[PDB]
């Protein structure tokens, strides 16, 4: 037994899958469900710092489970949870700008950016880590 599956990353009781292939946002949601996970929902500040560092180093635009598709301007996580005011400090400068209609969030550089949901990007899945 292993806390996390092969190629996954462990951090604070959860396993994260950093994809090596690309998908649009909706298909990323499905990809995660197919492996018993969810497109990453950041539930804490320590988690954000950890993920941002890995994403920045990967130098890849990467989807997270956050969108304002249902109501422009109101960002909600895929589990139905609302984005908190304390997490809003993570957007890059000038973001979110909804330029050309951007309703999905991605890790970009050292922060977050909103981009077109139909764009294919890497993604991160999250599921709980097993204890053995
Ligand atoms: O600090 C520097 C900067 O470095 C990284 O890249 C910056 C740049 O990345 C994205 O554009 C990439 C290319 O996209 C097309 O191929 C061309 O436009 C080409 O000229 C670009 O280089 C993109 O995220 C961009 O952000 C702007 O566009 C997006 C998409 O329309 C929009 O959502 C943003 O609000 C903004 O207008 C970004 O500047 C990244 O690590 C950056 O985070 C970093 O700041
Ligand atoms: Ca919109
Ligand atoms: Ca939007
Ligand atoms: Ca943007």
């Amino acid at each position: 037994c292993h806390p996390c599956p092969w190629e996954w990353t462990f951090f604070q009781g959860n396993c994260y899958f950093m994809s090596n292939s690309q998908r649009n946002w909706h298909d990323s949601i499905t990809a995660c469900k197919e492996v018993g996970a969810q497109l990453v929902v950041i539930k804490s500040a320590e988690e954000q710092n950890f993920l941002q560092l890995q994403s920045s180093r990967s130098n890849r635009f990467t989807w997270m489970g956050l969108s304002d598709l249902n109501q422009e301007g109101t960002w909600q996580w895929v589990d139905g949870s609302p984005l908190l005011p304390s997490f809003k400090q993570y957007w890059n400068r000038g973001e979110p700008n909804n330029v050309g209609e951007e309703d999905c969030a991605e890790f970009s550089g050292n922060g977050w950016n909103d981009d077109k949901c139909n764009l294919a990007k890497f993604w991160i899945c999250k599921k709980s880590a097993a204890s053995c």
